[PDB]
């Protein structure tokens, strides 16, 4: 409805300034579909670099920021720092940091918050495991985080955010979600966001796949309706990424 | 103190943007600094670049924090081997407030002290009881439980790249700085600790500063202490009076 197509692309914890030029200048090469609104996400040591050369088209994310202003937070950045460096968006509720990192439903929903107030988009991370799955509260587990940023922001501040539903089982192992997978669990999620936020706002909210997608799933899984795009891990260290983001051509 | 370079580190926590920082190190680089007194500074991790490319040689830069592992799929974590990449010789490690807020483990500070280390880093190894366990007599098992975490990880060799830091956590922020008597009877013991588990040379060698609370106007009587080799600086090192720390001992 009106959504415009979004690739995100997570570097996690990886390259060096010469890998990272690399990528960095295959992107700047590339030809992009016009219609995607594209955003890469680098370890936080190289925001710099990665913002002053990268194509002005591409958004930079930071990986992750904090709950305050400033303050005696050893090794975490603030959203104030993103906005003094010029990086307009931030990931947060990634799955690795839920699970290795411990990082709460509450604390991930204080995190939106923070950064919506002072400036910054947010892609919003959810996703059931394996075992939440098998025992049937998927739904249970996406809502309730969903649930936990719902009630601390504002019906505006929705526009500002993008939701990444990343099943824990995808992330990473090769087991993409089937587009008939993905596309039912986006359906229940704006089915959600319409009864709990407001219909406009679930008619608007971009609701993205993340897990294990790569330059050969991603065209069947953009065909469904409820999918607007992708959050990708590996395949945004390689020149694949450019065919993600063009998904939607034929 | 035995040959023991006197050593002070500034770790700006979460503070700071382009424009304060640039005044900061324009001070810094401005200042007339002891030439006995090896001088680290810890800024954020989207602000080490900007640091480390403006900032006089003679003082090097450390990073608050660093992951386990050489790369992978940690979203919002930083490699020691992009420390290695990005010319940052340093890392502080086991940060009071890493422990607390974050939940790091002994151990889970251990594994990173022996990475960077292996990796080529230098580490700031943080140690320290809080309120309640020195109110349960716990001082001493305390933070010699924190050291033999990483004692039994890394090689006698190693420690040649270690510097301990004694912050007892009462005294981070708070305003009350431990007394030169009560800060010089733990660093003996942590000394003595190391005579007996480690060796004698690496007891003789290693560096035990002392942080929480230092200031201009207490870090000389603090200096003077026969084991007390120096400070690690918090709210003070954001100041002009880090230069006063820098020369404690003149």
């Amino acid at each position: 409805m009106a959504r415009k197509f979004f690739v995100g692309g997570n570097w996690k914890m990886n390259g060096t300034i010469e890998s990272i030029k690399s990528l960095v200048e295959t992107l700047n090469n590339a030809e992009l579909d016009d219609n995607t609104e594209v955003v890469v996400a680098p370890p936080a040591i190289y925001l710099p670099l990665v913002r002053q050369s990268l194509r002005k088209d591409i958004q930079v994310a930071a990986q992750n920021c904090y709950t305050k202003a400033s303050g005696a937070f050893t090794g975490e950045i603030s959203a104030e720092m993103l906005k003094d460096l010029g990086i307009p968006w931030v990931i947060l509720g990634h799955s690795e940091r839920r699970q290795i990192f411990g990082e709460s439903d509450e604390f991930v929903a204080e995190k939106t918050k923070y950064a919506l107030d002072n400036g910054l988009k947010v892609i919003l991370c959810i996703g059931e495991t394996l075992e939440e799955r098998e025992a049937g509260k998927t739904m249970d587990v996406v809502t309730r985080q969903l649930k936990a940023i719902a009630d601390k922001i504002s019906e505006s501040d929705w526009s500002k955010v993008v939701i990444a539903y990343e099943p824990v089982w995808a992330i990473g192992t090769g087991k993409v979600a089937t587009p008939e997978q993905a596309q039912e669990v986006h359906a229940e999620i704006r089915k959600w966001l319409a009864e709990n936020v407001s219909a406009e706002v679930a008619e608007s909210t971009r609701i993205i796949y993340g897990g294990s997608v790569n330059g050969g799933n991603c065209k069947e899984l953009a065909k469904q309706p409820d999918i607007d795009g992708f959050l990708v891990g590996g395949a945004s260290l390689k020149p694949e990424f450019v065919d993600i983001i063009n998904a939607r051509q034929k």
